[PDB]
């Protein structure tokens, strides 16, 4: 019954498992480098075990030791965007559950894919340099050697110099700071990471941090220049901690820290444990952008947890969180709120579906990523057809009171684990055993391993939806007689939620005449607003309407922040518009080298570069 993860060359939990990482080390920025030793514990799972493998990518290691001497070790040829296994040769023969500790000397690549090296022109206060992780889902390699793999946990303890001026954070418990001595001029920064933890949740930032607190296990990090929005702006984060708790059951991970990161983070947010990281892009100054704190609040429980075994069953991990996300601001907003989100979901996965093809293996709920690079699978499916499907099944079964319950249990029996959609699934037959002949009219089949849109649609609530509807109905039904009574009255009562999803549905039948376009700006001034969502989207319906005024508003927004969200599609669109293809084309190559590594990739492959 063995599963594969085809996504990390490192020897499987099947042979061996990583218990602890301690990890001791210091930043440098003049050299662009992180530097040091990784001692893993290792614990064999067969007997006689002489040697194993550990992933790495661009990783130059000095030295392997193993009870204080140096060992035999090598390192295959590169395997693309796997990176090149390593392996180590143990002195002596392992036997089932018997754990030795290797500790690792290494340096990394100023090229790490996991890492963003900041020039101080590139921060905020303009004095000083930044750096910034991002491991999943499999850059950890990048960073230290591993088994990069989700189906292995470990706790991890670590220490890293620095510049006595600046800040350093993890994925852990702040344990401690002190001055370094070893004719430096850095500080020593502690952590530790009592609850087990899949690697790809290993996280580090170094720069000048400053904090405030906003909520008894919550300090908001930033840049000086930052730090009172955020605080503001992450206002409710404690509410959605205790709504969660309520939802999945108590937070173990102690701490609940959040870090606004610099604009070019590839993510509006990472669950990394103890220390979410954010786009500041969410910082549009009335909260309204906060469910992407309540999505990755929820990853304390589905992914952090309970974890997936391995990225094919990554929508385990996502689809459960945006479940849990759409509880948590149906609870602080209205069921009527949940439903909203819920349906307009349901339309960012028809859009996924229409990009890739309805018969495109990315759209299956369970993928085959082997010789698939998962930055480059990476869509809303897992998020949303996962999302659909549990909402499906709740309205099956009996309602959300009767499926949070499964939920909650689900987090229970699986908490510590790594699994797969079949043990999921097993589970819910479980925990269903009154209810089987239900779950079996459910077309499972499709639902996991087909292709398109899902099998069935589930119920929604039209109450804050209905106006979006009428309204993008009108503009995209429009004609030269119907343009003058558009109006700013007609945005009288819509929320900042529902401008955007009116954008998302009119952007769906793109293009609109240009002259509809230009009318819009002139009677809801959407040019004006800052909220990245609906800009982001307002832009892209301009691109594709071919409004070339909104060229440069488009370039600058796709270079001025780096979320990938944003910043793809928005050269994409560019890219595909005669009037600024060659501009496009120009800026990216502009810009590269100063973007994030794995933004930088894609773009380049989306706008056919290289
Ligand atoms: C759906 C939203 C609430 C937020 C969303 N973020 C997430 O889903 C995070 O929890 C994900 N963990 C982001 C991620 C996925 C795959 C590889 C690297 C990073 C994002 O768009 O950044
Ligand atoms: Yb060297
Ligand atoms: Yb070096
Ligand atoms: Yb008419
Ligand atoms: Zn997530």
């Amino acid at each position: 019954p063995e599963i594969v993860d085809t996504c990390s060359l490192a020897s499987p939990a099947s042979v061996c498992r990583t218990k602890h990482l301690h990890l001791r080390c210091s930043v440098d920025f003049t050299r662009r480098t992180l530097t040091g030793t990784a001692a893993l514990t290792v614990q064999s799972q067969e007997d006689n075990l002489r040697s194993l493998v550990l992933d790495t990518k661009d990783l130059t290691i000095e030295k392997v030791v193993i009870n204080g001497q140096e060992v035999k070790y090598a390192l295959g040829e590169r395997q693309s965007y796997k990176g090149s296994p390593m392996e180590i040769s143990l002195p002596i023969a392992l036997s089932k559950n018997q754990e030795i500790v290797i500790e690792i000397s290494f340096e990394t690549s100023p090229k790490s894919s996991a890492l963003q090296w900041l020039t101080p022109e590139q921060t905020s206060g303009k004095e000083h340099p930044y750096l910034f992780s991002q491991c999943q889902a499999i850059h950890c390699r990048a960073i230290l050697p591993c088994q990069d793999t989700p189906s292995v946990k470990l706790t991890y303890t670590a220490e890293v110099s620095v510049p006595k001026e600046l800040v350093a954070l993890m994925s852990a418990i702040r344990d401690g700071e002190t001055p370094d001595p070893e004719d430096p001029s850095r500080k020593i920064y502690k952590f530790i990471q009592k609850v087990p933890i899949p690697c790809y949740l290993i996280a580090l930032v170094v720069g000048a941090l400053e904090s405030r607190q906003i909520g008894p296990r919550t300090l908001v990090w930033s840049e000086k220049e930052q730090v009172e929005k955020s605080a503001y702006e992450f206002s409710e984060t404690e509410s959605m901690l205790k709504i969660a708790e309520d939802l999945g059951g108590p937070y173990v991970w102690g701490q609940y820290d959040l870090l606004v990161l610099p604009p070019s983070f590839p993510y509006g947010g990472m669950e990394n444990p103890c220390l979410t990281f954010v786009t500041p892009t969410l910082l549009a100054g009335d909260k309204s952008l906060s469910n992407v704190i309540a999505h990755e609040i929820s990853h304390s429980w589905t992914g952090n947890l309970v974890t997936n075994k391995t990225w094919d069953h990554f929508w385990l991990n996502e689809g459960h969180t945006v479940y849990l996300e759409r509880h948590i601001c149906g609870r602080l907003f209205g069921e009527k709120f949940r439903h909203f989100n819920a349906l307009g979901g349901w339309g960012e996965l028809q859009n996924s579906v229409k990009t890739f093809g309805e018969t495109h293996p990315f759209t299956k709920l369970v993928v085959d990523l082997t010789d698939i690079d998962p930055d480059v699978a990476y869509s809303s499916v897992p998020y949303e057809k996962g999302f659909a499907l549990l909402f499906y099944l709740e309205q099956l079964l009996g309602g959300p009171e009767i499926f949070l319950g499964f939920l909650k249990a689900y987090v229970e029996k699986f908490s510590y684990k790594s699994i797969t959609t079949d043990d999921w699934k097993d589970f819910l037959y479980s925990y269903f055993k009154d209810k089987v002949d239900v779950l079996n009219q459910v077309d499972w089949n499709a639902w996991l391993y087909s292709p398109g849109l899902p099998p069935i649609k589930p119920n929604y609530d039209m109450t804050l939806t209905n106006a979006c509807i009428a309204l993008s109905q009108r503009w995209i039904t429009a004609k030269e007689d119907d343009l003058n009574s558009f109006n700013a009255t007609d945005l009288k009562d819509l929320s900042s939620h529902q401008l955007n999803e009116f954008l998302a549905q009119t952007l769906q039948r793109a293009p609109l005449p240009l002259g509809h376009i230009k009318r819009m700006q002139e009677v809801y001034n959407f040019n004006a607003i800052n909220n990245s969502e609906i800009r982001f989207r307002w832009l892209r319906l301009c691109i594709q309407s071919k409004w070339e005024d909104a060229i440069p508003l488009a370039l600058k927004m796709a270079t001025e922040q780096g979320r990938m969200k944003f910043t793809r599609p928005l050269f994409k669109d560019l890219a595909a518009f005669d009037k600024s293809h060659d501009q496009a084309v120009r800026t990216y190559q502009e810009h590269k080298a100063s973007m994030h590594p794995v933004t930088a990739m894609l773009v380049g492959k989306d706008l056919k570069v290289d």
